[PDB]
Formats: C-alpha cells, sequence, structure tokens
C-alpha cells in the first residue's frame, strides 16, 4: 500500500521504508522527475534536491529539507530488495 506524509514549508520530513533488509540500492522519484538514488554505497540526488535532501543509508528512508509548495506531490521509491515500488505522498503546509 501507499503512505502519506505531513510536511511544512521551510521544514523537514522523512519517508520511512519498510525494508526488512538494509536497502543497498534505493531510488526515490517525484512525479515525472527524479529526487534521489542510492547505489554502490554512494548516495546522490538529482537536479538540486541534493542540496535539500537527506537520504538514509540503512532502510532507504528519504528525508527532505526545506519544503515548498511544489514539494506537495506524490513521491515514489524503488529498490531491488523492495517488492516493487512504493508511493509516499507528501503534503506541504504552512504550520
Amino acid at each position: 500500500s501507499s503512505q502519506q506524509i505531513y510536511g511544512v514549508k521551510y521544514g523537514n520530513v522523512t519517508f520511512h521504508v519498510p525494508s526488512n533488509q538494509p536497502l543497498k540500492e534505493v531510488l526515490w522519484k517525484k512525479q515525472k522527475d527524479k529526487v534521489a538514488e542510492l547505489e554502490n554505497s554512494e548516495f546522490r540526488a538529482f537536479s538540486s534536491f541534493k542540496n535539500r535532501v537527506y537520504l538514509d543509508t540503512k532502510s532507504g528512508s528519504l528525508t527532505i529539507y526545506n519544503l515548498t509548495s511544489s514539494d506537495e506531490d506524490e513521491y515514489e521509491m524503488e529498490s531491488p530488495n523492495i517488492t516493487d515500488s512504493m508511493k509516499f505522498f507528501l503534503y506541504v503546509g504552512e504550520s
């Protein structure tokens, strides 16, 4: 199933992943774009998210930083160990 998260402009949020096994290769996406991607023990974001993201190196959980009105979108993660792919919805609020 999917999950929704509650965020706030200029705030932080984390997208927990039920990965029984340490996610070695994770890939987070946002709509028709790319957010972050973990592989070869190396984490890296896309576009300019790298300067506003904090992807974990264990469960593959992703922690965004400094949210905006555009951050309020349905994110989707992908992992080899994962069953297929999850969709963690993000909601940006004022407070």
